[PDB]
């Protein structure tokens, strides 16, 4: 058993199932996906913090939005619903009439993802589960569905393991003025202990009914129920020793640290397990206004995985559903290209570890990135040089065997001082997908 | 913006506005003015600890004196109303069946004060707003009006600044023993976490509702939601940065320090910004059963109001008006003879400083306190001198010239020793009201 | 009497000689006077704080460049003194044989300094005064005296305030590893409690052999220490009322807040006493390295001042002595033209008050700066006005009465517009020295 | 960088070169190794806590047995020493006059051990490094001579990691009354802030001389001092990134956990990396009183290493010298039994993991332990069946491939229900050491 003490807890690190899924689904899904909508200003860490929440890109921060007067979305809201249009409204508009979560499923598995996490409750507070907490929930209003558990089964009859988003440290059903700047968030927060055993309460809810493989906390934890989470934990590692936190709850324990966007994202092995999350465009919840310009193309979603999986990350991408329940066709189409790459290329990527180095590149400035299976190096390179004669700065190999992964063609290759060369015959180059990939041995 | 820290707040000073104004009503109003009654016993500080809350003069305490058996108060009530008649109906007498705000505001505007603090919820826990957080208020039960509400905007229509009093220490809706004696205080309190919520919702929803001038808090605030106030003040603050707190919330902040009747009352001049606080008789809480033999005189209330002025403070005077929302003759005649007052005599007391000393007197006993407006220095005696010679003891002027007041005549004068002599005109003598006062320059 | 809590030490706000005050002279003077030598790389704010501790313009901090191997320090200490010279041994080599501290009161009187500060410790943890803690002190060592103690009498005898400097944050006598980046120092700290309470005695003890006028303390205090700065300061206040202390402490309270460099500057009022500080070059040692092009000139210099009093400020100017005690050619020039501005415009500094705004420019872009007295406005422009007519933008006047000040000639001005219009006549703006000084009633 | 708090330095983990290394030496040295005497009454896990410290087979705990009269030590001393011979005085009988640190080293590393862990400082307090906080060492006192330096240096030279074991918890020149039950432990300890630092600055010293690969704590740390552990962790991480740490310092972060004895043996495979020690008798200390009888034989101590390494653990043996520095030769032989064993079979123990069980037996009662690198997997037999039909009860295989692991010879075998069956001829049997090793791919 674990104990409730951090000290014990940490006998506990990431499960393997987690360490070697590589690749995950994130959703933000709520009623903030009715009307969907935020303008699409750039990506975290890249625009200035004195403009971000009144310019938020996040649609799923559009209630914040909608409370800073003469915002974007108070303007779009008012012109669009009215004055008279409380964003609580919402949760009656959010009627999932054609939702499937078998579809879901089918989708996220052909993606090639391990792995589900959705949106318990966001930060406006509405849970998508029976919680019996409050009545500001999907089996109450909207959906009228146990959203969360409907989700789970399928996801779990699919194979895939099931995780839960819950945001402990904001809720802004406590709260009336909105975030304007980053300091705000020291001090606009529920605060009370009322909310601390809330949070508690509806995190121990969670494990009781669904026992996710993760617990996936978001914003921090009520300080006042911090030296609560060593009872949850030890709770949950009891019930679940294969379950997983991750590190946003500012306590001693984690089992994988994250990274958002531009935001702690590493440029080189880190030293601990790690999962990246990002939204396909500039949002995390369903925006109407971004177009293709707005998020990555299939390439640079494979570029990113691989980028990730180097540094021994696990990669929690990110899809935004529609009020109805389906998932755009730009979002839909970029999961099935990745899916269909990874088909191709999955076993240079899951179950992969790090290798010595992330890192390298050709003399033409084409980007490199490795991983290992035990005496397997994987050589993958982000883009498809055009010549046959490449040329890697700075590496030498004492493997005496590089083949060529798709086809398992021998190569043709030496150690020309502090670089490495090989000739890659056209044929093979041209037999490549998005990534051209070598085997080491 | 203000950090939720004790060391940034403290970047928060009293406003000028408050350092100015001299002058303010207070106004205790609730249920408890309906019976509207108290033993008139003395002022505190004056009489024994042992004995007061068995015969207390703050006729507010009526539900605490009840509780005790055999109190004066019991047998007062059990003779006029019965022991069938618990505290709490009287929410339902309290119907403030001829209250008008804008006749309040219009009669603390002529009486000179330039804020007005109302009891927005006292110790008995009855609050005159119609908050969410308890059914026991204003809306619900008796007046079926937001009082507090409608006060301010009154108060602010007619120029004036508008504060909250807040029982944040004591609400006798938590507790059933009686406070006997002051060590009482020390256990007799909510003492739990679910009313330090409590207290912390409804002074954010009074600064969200109302964004009061002044939070000014009573009797300590609950040890449990101590830490809550650096996130209070920091919010309110960053709302309304010349608002202002009182000192009695037990934390490190504060803008202003308190005495109330005897207690701490500064004899000299203090360091810091105060604000003297008593009723116009001995109770808060309107008592039918004082008389003019336990009210200051006007004249008493000019000499206090100085007294207080020259020593830095502010006079926080209160009014405690009756069930049906009248303010009482007794009260209203005072209130306006120092209207009077500083209607001719406003201009050595608002917006003026501290001088180098607050007091001094005359060879025969008249006492004396000053005031400054940069080079001038106001002389104002408590009373006015018999003779036209007048010398103040151990004071010696370098101004050269002295001028009576309200004529603004230049009169004789000189250093004789370690005194000082000037020669006040009879005729000058006579045209002052309640004290004599001359401007040196 | 002041208690030791932070409630009641709130009572206690910045002495009206300090705020009154506005120019102080600041004193860094120690071992590492002796090399006297720094990278002159920039200001601190504009220099990255990847480079910053690596290339150090602070000569103060040699010892800790000289413990970063191959830092241009190393090498020139290396090449100087030879690697087998500790830097300890500068102790010995420090021996003041010029020293005569009523030159440098003198000096400093001239140079319209109010108060002066010296190091008594920095954080190399040598102490200029006979400190019964540590033998590592200037009366064992170096200069066989009392530094503090003989400066302290000057300073006072020439009619100056005195106060003390000292390292409360960093003492590398307990530490051994360098600092290389500001994450550093988080954990590299003296750390223990025998740390704690060696500052608290060194600090009482300066209290009882001085008695200083200002404790200004610098990074920050041992957080084992931190209750401690209850009962010092109380001991301090209760000893020396008119005392007061900086905000570097990491405690609740504090007199008046500091910048330095651009570090935390004012851009408008900020609401709080303040005190600006930077050397006359990069470096608040005496640095060899340093010549005309790395110091203020005497026109920077006024033009820091009135700046910075115009917000409110106090500005405590460095002075970086040698180790042979005098004061260089180049600092002393800069002072003591700074003096004859003072001695020129001092009734537009001393003893003035913010006005209603610190701020405005005339229509072709000179600054220009506001003080008040009471009534009196000082208009102080950066820079004389070649043409005599004058345009300052946003700006009207109700004084009816602008006057030159070093004349006191009447002018001629109108309100054109949101504009000021007023005529100099060229005779006046030729008497003028750095800035053009009016003066409106 | 790590940072100074628990959340940060959790992103620490064990270093490979830890967990590949499987073997090290302890080894308790000091002024108790010259009276070298103990009762050998038993294993810790199996001697009632009742007796314990009457009866202590420990050598190293002389002087708390000395302590308690009329115990078994006290005794003896008496006998042999005097009743007037203080244990301090043994350091001057410490003299090592026969050491020969490359000799230790040598030895060590011919024993198979990859690191070496002195006693700097046990429980007495006596320092093995010229520690400049007490002057009870080594330099000053006994050898006169830098036992940890001089060891270090060895130690290195001869290729294997060097760590420093420390007693933090304990230490007898801080107290007077000896320990008599485990709940002596609870307040018989230094107790003061005075300890906390001076067991904060001895270690932090070792790392700053010495910069050791592990940090072997024992018996606790200061409460005290618990909190200066960030500081020290983050600096030590961050001097040597590869640095590790026990699991007996009393706070939340450890990189391995440990085992005494019986006490927290793992069953089975634990979930995170550990070490198990114990001495080759009962004694960590040198005791004269052992004889063969009380030690391990060489078959028992490859048993040992084999189950410990099966299960995740390294195995950190000890070694107690005598006074004049030399080892036993009764220990000598079972290190160098073991390093036979070691260049045998280290392929099937060193740079190995843990398998999906540790375990599994013989239907004759012959214990299996299981190894892994990669694709490999080692089947250790402890001891040689004496048959050539072997049956492993419970395990099947599908490897298709089992190898003898000393010769390559290929060997028949099959999955007889849920029993796997193997033919290994008698001339392969014959040519095994200790145990039969088998290898299944
Ligand atoms: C996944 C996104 N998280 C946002 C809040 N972000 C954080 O609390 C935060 C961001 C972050 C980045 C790196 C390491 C830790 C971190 O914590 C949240 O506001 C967005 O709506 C979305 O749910
Ligand atoms: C204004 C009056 N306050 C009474 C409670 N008084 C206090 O908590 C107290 C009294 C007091 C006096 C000096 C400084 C601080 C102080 O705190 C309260 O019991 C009365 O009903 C009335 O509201
Ligand atoms: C006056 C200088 N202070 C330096 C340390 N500075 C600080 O701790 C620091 C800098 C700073 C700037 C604005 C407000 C607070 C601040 O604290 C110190 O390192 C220099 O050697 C010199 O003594
Ligand atoms: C290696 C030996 N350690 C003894 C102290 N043991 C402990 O504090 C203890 C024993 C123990 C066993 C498993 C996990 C943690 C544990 O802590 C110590 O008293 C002996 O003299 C010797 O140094």
């Amino acid at each position: 058993r674990y104990k409730p003490d951090w000290e014990s807890l940490r006998e506990h690190t990431v499960p393997k199932w987690f360490d070697k899924a590589k690749f995950g689904i994130f959703i933000h899904w709520g009623i903030y996906s009715v009307p969907g909508w935020a303008t699409p200003t750039g990506e975290l860490g890249k625009v200035p913090m004195d403009a971000w929440f009144f310019q938020n890109p996040y649609a799923e921060w559009y209630e914040n939005s909608l409370r800073i007067k003469e915002s974007p979305t108070w303007e779009y809201h008012v012109k669009t619903y009215g004055e008279n249009f409380e964003y609580e409204k919402f949760a009656d508009l959010f009627t999932a009439e054609k939702w499937d979560p078998q579809e879901w499923a089918d989708l996220f598995k052909k993606a090639g993802a391990k792995y589900v996490i959705p949106t318990t409750k966001h930060h406006d507070g509405f849970c998508l589960w029976g919680t019996k907490y409050t009545d500001f929930n999907s089996v109450k209003r909207g959906p009228k569905r146990d959203l969360v558990g409907d989700l789970a089964k399928a996801v779990r009859e699919a194979g895939l393991r099931f995780g839960v988003y819950y945001s402990g440290g904001l809720d802004w059903r406590f709260t009336t003025e909105p975030i304007r700047y980053p300091e705000d968030l020291s001090y606009i927060r529920p605060n009370t202990y009322e909310y601390a055993d809330y949070a508690y309460k509806q995190v121990m809810e969670l494990v009781d009914l669904y026992l996710p493989d993760v617990l996936w906390n978001d914003m921090g934890w009520p300080e006042k129920g911090k030296e609560d989470l060593k009872y949850l934990f030890a709770y949950y590692y009891n019930k679940h020793p294969e379950g997983s936190v991750n590190d946003r709850w500012g306590v001693p324990h984690w089992d994988f640290k994250t990274a958002e966007y531009h935001v702690n994202y590493p440029g080189d092995l880190p030293g601990y397990k790690w999962e990246f999350t990002r939204g396909i465009g500039l949002s995390f919840g369903y925006n109407r206004n971004e177009g293709p310009e707005h998020m990555l193309s299939v390439e640079q979603l494979v570029y990113t995985l691989v980028d990730v999986v180097s540094k021994g990350g696990n990669l929690l991408l990110n899809v935004g559903p529609k009020g109805d329940g389906t998932i755009p066709d730009l979002q839909k189409e970029r999961l099935l290209g990745l899916g269909e790459w990874l088909r191709k290329y999955g076993d240079a990527i899951y179950g992969t570890s790090v290798w010595e180095r992330c890192c390298a590149k050709t003399e033409d400035g084409t980007e490199i990135r490795f991983t290992r299976k035990c005496n397997r190096i994987f050589v993958i390179f982000l883009g498809i040089p055009t010549g046959e004669k490449i040329v890697i700065e700075d590496l030498n190999l004492s493997a005496g065997t590089v083949r060529h992964f798709l086809t398992g063609e021998r190569l043709s290759f030496k150690n020309v001082g502090k670089n490495l060369e090989i000739t890659v015959p056209k044929k093979l180059l041209e037999t490549d997908s998005i990534t051209l990939v070598l085997e080491a041995v």
